[PDB]
């Protein structure tokens, strides 16, 4: 399987979520930002690269957040906790970003794959 990595960036007690702009089926729906691992890259390399490109931030990649998600035949989607090293996130590829708290998680219009992590994200923001 091709691995797609995604980041749960928690800062000052809130989670960053990113509103996709493409393709039509997902445009307007919310995700943890990330992207495909390239051959030879570690998950950490890939996720840090994607978030630098997508958000303009330097992050440190930490523990897994939740379980793998079967995207399709070809792909598996993995989330990791990430934390900010430098920069402020801006939507270079996305329609919008938002900082959300625990009680906003389950009401967001998630992209279908990522919705699996809702309980994990609520827990990560709870307490
Ligand atoms: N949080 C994410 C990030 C990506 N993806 C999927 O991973 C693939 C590659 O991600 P990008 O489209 O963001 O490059 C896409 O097919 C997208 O549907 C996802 O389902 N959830």
């Amino acid at each position: 399987k091709q691995i797609v990595v995604a980041g749960a960036l928690i800062s000052r007690g809130t989670l960053l979520v990113a509103q996709r702009d493409r393709p039509a089926e997902l445009a307007g729906l919310w995700e943890l930002p990330g992207g495909k691992v390239t051959p030879g890259e570690s998950d950490a390399d890939a996720l840090a690269r994607e978030l630098r490109e997508e958000l303009g931030v330097d992050v440190a990649v930490g523990e897994r957040l939740g379980a793998d998600v079967a995207l399709n035949d070809a792909m598996t989607l993995r989330a990791y906790r990430v934390t900010l090293r430098s920069g402020s996130p801006h939507p270079h590829d996305h329609r919008a970003l938002r900082w959300v708290g625990a009680d906003e998680i389950d009401g967001l219009a998630w992209v279908p794959a990522d919705r699996a992590w809702v309980p994990d994200l609520v827990a990560a923001l709870s307490g």
